[PDB]
């Protein structure tokens, strides 16, 4: 299985709605600094999932009208992404929030800030990973 182009951008036809899942698989590069997965709506970023290896954290935020909101960095356990290690990310959309699992285990919830779910119709992936699969 070859790698996807990076950055990878694709339309999510129909946008989001409760029960909608977005799955991503790949491998963190050996000396990765950071990578991100964005769910976009027009010129806004409804959800920015940003693992940072330099900061050893998983940052989540929203960018509306070019302004970043308040970051969410809370984690119930140790940073699950590891340099040079393969991973899977499952983003499940619900009515009130996005539920995110990593390597098959629930990690955190992100309450919707951009609530018109059907308008969140673009996926963008970038950064220090080798993207091996996307299920939209
Ligand atoms: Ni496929």
């Amino acid at each position: 299985h070859p790698a996807y182009p990076m950055p990878f951008i694709t339309t999510i036809l129909g946008g989001l709605y409760p029960s909608k899942s977005i799955l991503l698989s790949g491998t963190v590069l050996p000396s990765a600094q950071r990578f991100h997965i964005n769910l976009c709506s027009g010129n806004h970023i409804a959800f920015h999932l940003n693992p940072r290896f330099d900061e050893n954290a998983v940052v989540r935020n929203t960018q509306i009208d070019n302004s970043w909101g308040s970051e969410e960095r809370s984690l119930p356990r140790k940073m699950p992404f590891v340099r040079g290690q393969s991973f899977s990310v499952w983003i499940l959309c619900e009515a009130h929030c996005l539920k995110v699992a990593v390597d098959g285990q629930h990690l955190f919830e992100y309450y919707h800030r951009l609530r018109n779910l059907p308008t969140i119709n673009r996926l963008e992936v970038g950064g220090d990973i080798q993207l091996t699969h996307v299920q939209t």
